[PDB]
């Protein structure tokens, strides 16, 4: 659904929120940064 900030994510492809990213070496969404 909506995630963010440290936010579990749980899947290389989960999508956030908006704006972050989901990091597949934690797990999470947190800031997007190219």
């Amino acid at each position: 659904g909506c995630g963010g900030l440290m936010a579990g994510c749980d899947g290389k492809s989960t999508f956030c929120c908006s704006g972050y990213n989901c990091s597949p070496t934690w797990k999470w969404c947190v800031y997007a940064r190219p």
